[PDB]
């Protein structure tokens, strides 16, 4: 049951950071790439290794104690995905779009996600191939039927963890979720361009229908991520899933609750 | 029916939340979600396509608190589930060039969904009213040439799963008062999947009196279709790819004469 | 007219409801939606396109109650008929690349319809002056170079089914002060349908002043055209394939002087 | 100084016209078409044909004779004969073995402009060793300044079938009594999307509430439709454009 | 700064009006918006761009009315507009032809275009698609990379305080701070990307924060950045160089109280 909102200058404040992509990293050199993705001969032999799964991002952001209840409450969001215009580098080892052309930009299939709530993002599994075996240190949907093809709700899960749970097999779980805002884009194809804006004039409000945001349990706040921009396509053609980081600015108030 | 006024009190509404699964053919046991590979018939008159190739409309009836009072359908939420299962682009897939990752799925989409107080009211419409559709679906009958563009002969109710064929039925748009539908189809081999997904979007189905569906016999019936694209195999054989749909309705109870 | 007040009451108000189908060539007996196969002339002058080649407008005249009171409309609901029926991919195409699908109806499109009390008003443009518009359709007449940019000249009635070219002919935007028209022709050869369908969306039809079309000797008439592409056959010839479209109007009855 | 509007029965009038499209008109038979475009060898060595070039359209149109001056406050405008585009079967070249014929496509641009006196353009040269033909008004003492911006080349678009439209952009240092929109989307392959309809009005108010004010009651329209090009079954490409509708009105309003 | 009261008054008020032309590197004298062609690296270690094929930041510093209470100038509105949409249908000079007997490929591929408005240099973070990337004498790049400046390395920040120097590739608006600017940015990147440029004359930027308060302008200047990279011109031995196009800007602005 939620309550007034405290006023006063000790009644605000404001979380700011930026979370780094989890692309797999598969070298010391390669940090925000994947390693080059590779295809199975069938289904059944589907074994991606950890370094090809780009994973979820998170951070979990304690904030002012609170231990009346009360309970801070998240209201703006600010966010911007930061390093742009480093996919205008084309002249580093890609792959020729025509004889003396510059190389193949970043393209194809991006995912663009971000939430913000006051507990760990609630996720639900779905598997593209229920045969599909997962690579140790990964988290993945566990005892996979057919049926985890479309919907199996014994897959719930916390996004709990930073660079464990791969993109490819979980998504945001609508069933929960009552006390997180997220939004997120998937745009198939392998040539689709990437569309980024950046400004620091757009705010998103993240109010529900009643006016109340995302209230932050034990005091903290936990913001999620994934920014797959597409693939960068080398000289010899071997395409890597390429990543950039998230800037959140998160305005909260001291809410009271029953 | 004449509409009253909406009831309140804390037991005048109640919510609905539920998934529809996709059925897109399902031609084995490990393919749900898959439609078998798509072939193409010589001629119009040989078009003959296998059920397990046809995607269906899903639908669920869902039966309401027994209550004249009736249900009212005032908001839904709603949501493909499943959408980054589409990044496994590493499984028996279709290289773009040499040494390149899998073609992702792509290609014609139907994304679809209805909320309303009796069966969604269907309109045939055939590409080739030759196609002779398999047992097991309900499909327009009588089929003539005006079948391609309209045949008012070919009414029915979306009430079975696994049975109406996505692409010999429309939303009937002479009938379904009762009903809010919303469909969009992006057609061509190489269209992108482009799929949202937020919790803070809902979509308000009163009408322009401020009425919603009314749920007749207090039931409440959510029809969908989700066909994403196409996936590609190693052999470029392609088969439809579906995925399960979240409904989250609120209703009212609505007095009525 | 001096338009005066509008008329309240039980016997005020009244709906229109049909659907037009699409004339697009209509070649033999089975293929009804569906041009001839499109050939290109050898030069520019001898351009000579066969009847059944030809889409044309659509047109009906709807009588309204017989009633000075004149019929105002007010409303539209319109929509494309059977939107799903291009997910048929396995008829007689051309597959995409080897095993693939079939490549689906794509390319040039031109979706239009106009809601008047009167038959909407065209104006003839020519892509080319010297083509050799065939006999039983109506033509721009004693065209001239000019008419490839402008000839006053061509002005027509869409008052005949089967018989306006739609590549020769658009809405005069120099009249049509009783008819409101809407149209959007996107080009190109691999262009996607994107066609969305819904029982929640209105168009209203009153103008500036608040005053819609006004039915003259008591009819309406609704026009439209919705090439949706091109169909491309296995040998790859290709065909205009078009959809019936829906209107649903509301009129009130508005006092004249 | 402008201050108040005239109202009664006298008031206000309307302008309706349509421009022409002025692509080159390489024939007598080729009215509303460039001539097929061909590339030069080099770079210094750019020398297009005046039939080759696309140029802006104008018209001055006369009010009726009024200090009161004609103010311009709405316009209704839309490409004439958007439907012509799809006659795929002119000595196209095919898309592929008995495929209809390629459609118009490519880069395109559209723009228009309502002013009470001439539109005012800046020039800009994609290649400042371009010669210009005879024929046409182009940017003068080019430099290679003149690719980015060189503030000597400032025009009037005071003439029919004269500027090219690759030279000469709306000056946006000036154009304080016009209002202007354009669009161009550029790329070979890029697919025309023409929308038409008689129920769209554009505002030609600024953020004080007044518009265009008309100089010696002359009204000036201007405008550039270039939907694309048009592949001949040789290949061969010419641009192709169309005629713009105009709808305007405009009232009396009193100045100082 | 305590933002109070804005002055009226017919001394009140003042306007800027100018364009920044492009700095693609010009890699001759007759290659003015253009870059030198783009060359490949072999590996990621041999990437080193040469200046002139790396387009940069444009950046100019307006001297505005003198006004040494406190007075500061406050940015309000912004009109703007890419200069020379047209010059990009020029298809006959000397490019590849897309198909036997065609025009000119034009211009198309990956754009970039920005523009902010501030009242002190615009701050930038650095961010690097390849850390091992050597910039070239003369641009000023990130230091002290490392595999994380691939991510994000809060090490890489700096001034937009030169022209022709911050190379676009390697910097981008730092969201940490320019609290007393206002940016807009826009990445369409492939390599077949259509240039879709709107003009116009009729459209304002509102420059004012949530609170009404839009940048003041410490020293009595105004700084205006911009990247209008359009895409790639493609000559007829296939050789690609990016081009970019000037920039117009005009702000109004006011005279407003601080403490
Ligand atoms: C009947 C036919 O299309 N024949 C082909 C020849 O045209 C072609 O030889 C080229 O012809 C050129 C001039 O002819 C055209 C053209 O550019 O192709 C013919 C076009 O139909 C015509 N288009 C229109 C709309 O009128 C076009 C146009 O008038 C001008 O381009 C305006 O600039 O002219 C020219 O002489 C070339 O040098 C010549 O190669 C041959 C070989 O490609 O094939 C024939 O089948």
């Amino acid at each position: 049951e939620v309550l007034e909102v405290k006023t006063g200058v000790d009644s605000i404040t404001e979380v700011e950071c930026f979370l780094t992509p989890e692309m797999g990293d598969p070298d010391e050199h390669l940090r925000g790439f994947s390693k080059s993705i590779s295809i199975s001969d069938t289904f059944e032999s589907d074994s991606p290794n950890r370094d090809m799964l780009p994973c979820y991002s998170v951070a979990r952001i304690p904030l002012p104690n609170l231990n009346n209840i009360l309970m801070w409450e998240a209201v703006t969001l600010k966010t911007e995905v930061i390093g742009v215009t480093s996919l205008m580098n084309v002249h580093s080892n890609g792959q020729a779009t025509h004889d003396n052309g510059a190389g193949k930009p970043v393209q194809g299939t991006s995912f663009h996600f971000f939430s913000v709530g006051g507990e760990a993002l609630e996720l639900q599994g779905v598997l593209f191939n229920y045969r599909t075996k997962y690579p140790d240190g990964t988290i993945f949907p566990k005892n996979a039927t057919v049926q985890s093809q479309v919907m199996n709700t014994e897959h719930k899960a916390y996004l709990d963890k930073n660079k464990a749970y791969p993109v490819e097999c979980w998504v945001p779980d609508p069933t929960r979720n009552e006390n997180t805002r997220y939004f997120g884009t998937l745009t198939g194809g392998e040539n689709v361009p990437p569309v980024l804006h950046i400004t620091n004039t757009a705010t998103t409000v993240l109010l529900d229908e009643f006016g109340v945001g995302p209230l932050c349990k034990g005091d903290n706040l936990y913001l999620s991520a994934v920014d797959v921009c597409g693939m960068f396509t080398n000289r010899s053609g071997f395409q890597q899933w390429r990543g950039l980081s998230r800037y959140f600015k998160v305005q909260l108030r001291k809410r009271r609750v029953k």
